[PDB]
């Protein structure tokens, strides 16, 4: 009945239209070391994040899940300023990123000491049930992430701790899959450890363009997310045209009660600014929070997808996920 | 001639007795994600750090080089409080740790963009000549680090950028070698890119117990540091008995003008506290800032090492290094 947002508990029935995966802030681990040339400018960053929230609201979005990992610059107090300013519900995560682009040395060291997995569970419980740091904000989701072609020994500690914490709390799990791999394996591994499929979203499933891989994942009874619309050419991503093709195949198969959509935007980058060289910059030009509404949903309706199906994905599914 | 300390420029002739490698604070990358259970308690940490500084002062230390990497919790403003409270000269570093236990995703991403190496050089120059973040503090050394048996392509970006910054500034370079590997290779690679051997300290050389390896490094004209006294068993480290044996062999050969000593202490760990299991805790019991003075130096004196050679290593060498 309630879910924890950065402004406290909100009834699940009031979440309304939701984007299941976007970042207001994000940095690659190591951004902290480039603080001199890459300082976090609070005022300007807040203006940018607020403008992003305002754009989302213009398209009827009432709730965003921001699954920024703990080791990637997660800042709940900043998210609260955005929500307090805009009235958008923002739900944040507890979790670490995958080994390949995360910051594994700290918990790798605790693994060597023999405490890491219990420590991770302790962290999850604290952040889900007590609060993050001194912010008073509880996470509403656990974020998990795996590597390309395998769930590493490091990552599996977090998967196990997540299943444990979920059993205790009923918290939703949101995942990252890398380059269209491990969707089935993530679902299997979590359910093998007692997690509830109706509380799991296997993420970045748009990264794979073979609909049998999606069907295999969907057979576990989990949610999947096509959550990187607008990301093309980069991080091994297929095109939006390929995402749409794959998505249409599944909707025409009747899977709409298991699918959610999003962009995985990064609205403010932590660390030093950068510009993408061509041709990448042109390929990435639609990576923004209005793209689903301006471009993708019209293309879906232009291929016969009806409003009730879209509403199932954006409103119905988040309501069920968090219930 | 001056060197930049956390309190501003200090004449090199006033550095006096120096510990070339100690950490007041240090965290394994990822510690930031465990903020809820592993919070930074600034008062208590300052008290602990000040107490370490007072211990060093009692053995006549006036200056400490703290080469904590930028991605391992470096905190120049905290160091300044330690210095202000104690009158100790503290010199800090600019640099990133080795790939294996650092936070490489950030600059790996910039490498994809084509700018990483130039960005690293720019960071070095900013921090050596302008200031770190908004603290007004300049670094007095560049910290470099390599992996076990390899200077990786990520690491070499920093090595090349350091040689470049050193040519422009005359800055001192201090390095980390992993598990007694790559000393000769580091010296050779830096020299190949125009760095000045009289401004280079190859660190953790006590990690290798074969004096031939030391002489190969010494042949480049660089300083070497036996800087992990008291670390035994962990991190592949030899015993202090082995360190001393190796050091005496080199002092027999007359290399004292290229050698410096330290402990590489971590006086305050960032993140959540931990306990070492026995047997390691017992092996590690002498890892503290007084060990060189209470235990090691007296053993060297027992063996007939003259005060002038000890003074060369602790006073003469740092003066020459920074001149
Ligand atoms: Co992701
Ligand atoms: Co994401
Ligand atoms: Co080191
Ligand atoms: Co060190």
């Amino acid at each position: 009945e309630m879910v924890e947002t950065v402004c406290g508990p909100v009834p699940v029935e009031q979440l309304g239209k939701t984007l299941i995966h976007e970042h207001f802030l994000f940095g690659y681990p190591g951004f902290q070391g480039d603080v001199t040339r890459g300082t976090f400018r609070e005022d300007e960053s807040l203006r940018v994040a607020v403008e992003a929230a305002e754009k989302m609201k213009r398209h009827g979005i009432q709730t965003v899940v921001d699954p920024t990992p703990n080791d990637c610059g997660r800042n709940p107090a900043f998210l609260r300023r955005v929500a307090e300013e805009t009235g958008l519900n923002i739900i944040c995560a507890t979790g670490y990123y995958y080994e390949g682009e995360g910051a594994p040395p700290y918990f790798q060291f605790r693994r060597l000491l023999g405490t890491a997995e219990d420590d991770i569970y302790d962290m999850f419980m604290a952040e889900l049930t007590e609060g993050i740091a001194d912010t008073g904000i509880k996470a509403g989701v656990i974020k998990l992430a795996s590597s390309k072609g395998r769930i590493t020994e490091y990552e599996k500690m977090f998967f196990r701790a997540a299943a444990r914490a979920q059993k205790e709390t009923g918290a939703v799990i949101i995942t990252h899959t890398q380059e269209g791999t491990m969707g089935p394996e993530q679902a299997a591994y979590l359910l093998e450890h007692g997690a509830d499929p109706k509380k799991i979203v296997i993420g970045h499933m748009c990264g794979n363009t073979d609909p049998d891989y999606h069907r295999k994942t969907l057979a576990y009874g989990v949610y999947i997310a096509f959550d990187r619309f607008g990301i093309q050419g980069m991080v091994g991503a297929p095109t939006d045209e390929e995402r749409v093709r794959t998505l249409l195949a599944l909707l025409r198969d009747g899977y709409e009660k298991q699918i959610m959509l999003s962009h995985d935007t990064v609205n403010v980058w932590l660390g030093r600014p950068f510009t993408l060289p061509e041709p990448f910059a042109e390929m990435m030009k639609n990576w923004h929070v209005e793209h689903l509404f301006v471009n993708i949903i019209p293309a879906l309706k232009n291929e016969g997808i009806r409003d009730e199906v879209l509403e199932q994905m954006f409103i119905g599914n988040p309501a069920a996920l968090f219930s």
